[PDB]
This record gives C-alpha cells, sequence and structure tokens, in this order.
C-alpha cells in the first residue's frame, strides 16, 4: 500500500525518514599517497553525495506529491544546505574537525588551503558545536533535514499545493514536538528547543548562501541538471 503523508503518526514519519537515510560514503583518494587536490576530494565526494540525495528527496513523505517542476525547485533551492547538515551532523563527535569522510577529516588549518574556504570551514564547526552542545539527536536531524528540503524554495516560487507543503511541514514539526515530548522535556522547553533548531536553520542557508558565492567565483548543479537526475531515478532498479 501507500501512506498519504499528512495521516502519518510521529512514530510512522520518524520511521519512514530514518529509513530513507544516505549511506555515509568515502573518499576517492590512494591511501598510499599524500599530493592530492583538496578541491578535487571534496567535489568528488559532494558530487557522489548528491547522487544518494536524489534518491532520499523522493522518500521524504509529500515530496512525489509534489510535481516534477517544483520537486526540482526544492532541491536546486536546498541541495548545498542538505550536504552541510549532513556535514556537522557526522562532524559532532569531532570538535575542531570536520568529518567529510571517514577517511577525510580536516581541521582549521587545513581548510586554509583553498582560498575563501576557511570563513565556511568556521561557520561549520560553529554549528557542529552548537549541535552537540544541544545534544542533537539523530530523529531530530533527519526531520531537520527534510525541514530544509522542503523550506528553502517555498518562498521562491498552486496556491492549494503551497498549502500542502505547509501542512507536510506542520506534520515534521508535530514529530519533532512528539519526540521531545517523549524525551521527557516540558512545554515550554519543547518550545525553546524547537526554536533552536529551526534558528540554527537560518545560518545553515547563510553558509549556503556564502557557499554559493564562493562556488561560483571560480560545480553548481542547475535547475537542467538536477532535472535531469530527477527524472533519470525512474529508471533505477526498485
Ligand atoms: C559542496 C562542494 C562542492 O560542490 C560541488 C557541487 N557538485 C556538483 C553537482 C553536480 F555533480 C565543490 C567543492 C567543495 F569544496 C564543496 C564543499 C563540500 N563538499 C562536501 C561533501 C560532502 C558533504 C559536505 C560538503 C561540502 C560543504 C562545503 C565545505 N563545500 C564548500 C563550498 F561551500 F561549496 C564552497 O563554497
Amino acid at each position: 500500500g501507500s501512506h498519504m503523508a499528512l495521516s502519518l503518526t510521529a512514530d510512522q514519519m520518524v520511521s519512514a525518514l530514518l529509513d530513507a537515510e544516505p549511506p555515509i560514503l568515502y573518499s576517492e583518494y590512494d591511501p598510499t599517497r599524500p599530493e592530492a587536490s583538496m578541491m578535487g576530494l571534496l567535489t568528488n565526494l559532494a558530487d557522489r553525495e548528491l547522487v544518494h540525495m536524489i534518491n532520499w528527496a523522493k522518500r521524504v513523505p509529500g515530496f512525489v506529491d509534489l510535481t516534477l517542476h517544483d520537486q526540482v525547485h526544492l532541491l536546486e533551492s536546498a541541495w548545498l544546505e542538505i550536504l552541510m547538515i549532513g556535514l556537522v551532523w557526522r562532524s559532532m563527535e569531532h570538535p575542531g574537525k570536520l568529518l567529510f569522510a571517514p577517511n577525510l577529516l580536516l581541521d582549521r588549518n587545513q581548510g586554509k588551503s583553498v582560498e575563501g574556504m576557511v570563513e565556511i570551514f568556521d561557520m561549520l564547526l560553529a554549528t557542529s558545536s552548537r549541535f552537540r552542545m544541544m545534544n542533537l539527536q539523530g530523529e531530530e536531524f533527519v526531520c531537520l533535514k527534510s525541514i530544509i528540503l522542503l523550506n528553502s524554495g517555498v518562498y521562491t516560487f498552486s496556491l492549494e499545493e503551497k498549502d500542502h507543503i505547509h501542512r507536510v511541514l506542520d506534520k515534521i514539526t508535530d514529530t519533532l514536538i512528539h519526540l521531545m515530548a517523549k524525551a521527557g522535556l516540558t512545554l515550554q522547553q519543547q518550545h525553546q528547543r524547537l526554536a533552536q533548531l529551526l534558528l540554527i536553520l537560518s545560518h545553515i542557508r547563510h553558509m549556503s548562501n556564502k557557499g554559493m558565492e564562493h562556488l561560483y567565483s571560480m560545480v553548481v548543479p542547475s535547475y537542467d541538471l538536477l532535472l535531469e537526475m530527477l527524472d533519470a531515478h525512474r529508471l533505477h532498479a526498485p
């Protein structure tokens, strides 16, 4: 059968998002050589991550209810924020370092290698440390990542279709609140924590904007490339 997004319980939402999670990818460099472009390695990894991101987005409840056109718009707006939140998530347990891959752990000083890269590393590190200080949970993380996908390009857009995106966002909010209530936080505590997490999302937006400026100054997937990737997914084996 098929669940409609708006009928999911909190536990079914959590379960669907956990099940949709992409794998952790490794960097493609020979462990026999030192002698590699940092830019090259990060570009190669991001590219492989994007393929998995397409498969993931298709599994975010509500996403496939939208038109192909609207799906591509959302991904085009959100793809860097999504790569960034995943990065800061897995870097939480590594104070002062970014875990790009289990075989690609980088500090501040290594970031200085590429020009304009150091401001962005620092902002990512601050996000990772804020998430560690808040003890961000995996269940919360998957909800935040889905919120990024559905909200990033909603205002830069068929009005009844917008209510649907807004109703799916309300469902994800409900799911976050339910996780926090089960964790034993009080009402005010539930609200304060929700606020804190949503406010971090504006910082993630900021980082993505700065990231995009930096990428465009030199790689960036266009509406057309994302459309092509979303469409090609239909030809993948089950
Ligand atoms: C994302 C990106 C890039 O993306 C190119 C897009 N690929 C094209 C799509 C069609 F194939 C090209 C070089 C990079 F160094 C990075 C990196 C980068 N790589 C990652 C890999 C996994 C997880 C997170 C990241 C980040 C965040 C972050 C530090 N990124 C730096 C910046 F923010 F993009 C610079 O402004």
